[PDB]
């Protein structure tokens, strides 16, 4: 028995390290899928991105329609968002490592830069705002950061129309 | 006739049409383009189940393998919670005492269309209470009415939510072999 229960034990050992292999197999075809799809998708959100050009106050309406988006939303940087041009996720190419999302803003009483972006690591690495004289301030959120960064990547990305179109 | 003709005139001319336009002409181009995007979405989904259904169907005898061996050990699950970090915390040493009687755990997921989960706490007769079975599901969550003794009653407040089954679920059943040595 104090050897039967050091049988059982290891031979719980030996199921697990199966168990183990097929959870790895089974994540590793997983993320293959995921790779797949991230490159067949791309030439359809970069047309996708044209067309959106085309429709000024796109990613502040999009937005300002989500209701957690707008939970995050105040004043002065619902203003700022007049200038968003241009909302992009990109998922880097294996998808385990992260994604990045850009957010183009036009020449601006707020800051300097023409992007501003928030990048995601498997870690989070964000653009140094240059405030224009007097203007430091969701530009917090800018600086969990992986919550309002999953809700525009899995929400808001796939159909951000889904929200344009729906007060 | 001119009379009519004067109002259906006035009806078409001046009764925009640049912005408007555009604005709805690029909707209409991108739901075109999103039907594309959504059918690739829809693909790479059904390819993740498939992949999801074949290695459920391979791991599910080794689980059942896993639990058959796991009630020959005693106190096995004590101890796996006990070095859990997160659990261990929810440890007193009363329900630590009320564990040494647990035998067996199960976690079912029944996510084809959707049911949540459960998870099956089978214990050996013992001093605290008179079931066999404390189960509890989670969809919010239904759980076994614990019937205590007489002035034994009591981690086990879980039983009158969703942090500690996703922690048990998520966390140790793909592998409490690591808490149980670790
Ligand atoms: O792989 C299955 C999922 O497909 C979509 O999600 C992926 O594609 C999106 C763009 O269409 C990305 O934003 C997302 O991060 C990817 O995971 C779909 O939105 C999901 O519901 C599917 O499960
Ligand atoms: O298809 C049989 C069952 O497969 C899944 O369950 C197995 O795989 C899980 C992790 O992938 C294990 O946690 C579980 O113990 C296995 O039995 C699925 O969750 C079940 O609903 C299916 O019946």
């Amino acid at each position: 028995s104090e050897k039967e229960q050091q049988e059982a034990i290891e031979h719980i050992d030996e199921v697990q390290n199966e168990i183990d292999r097929l959870n790895e197999q089974a994540s590793e075809e997983i993320l293959k899928v995921e790779q797949k799809y991230n490159k067949l998708r791309q030439p359809f959100f970069q047309k996708r991105s044209e067309l959106i050009a085309k429709i000024p106050n796109f990613w502040v309406t999009t937005f300002v329609n989500h209701p957690q988006v707008s939970a995050l939303l105040g004043e002065e940087d619902e203003e700022a968002m007049h200038y968003l041009t241009r909302v992009e996720v990109t998922e880097f190419e294996d998808i385990k490592s992260g994604y990045r999302i850009d957010f183009y803003f036009d020449e601006n009483p707020y800051f300097e830069n023409k992007v501003l972006s928030k990048e995601f690591h498997m870690s989070s690495k964000s653009t140094e705002i240059k405030w224009k004289s007097g203007k430091d301030m969701f530009f917090t959120w800018f600086t969990g950061a992986d919550e309002l960064g999953e809700v525009i990547k899995d929400d808001i990305w796939p159909n951000p129309l889904q929200y344009y179109l729906v007060p």
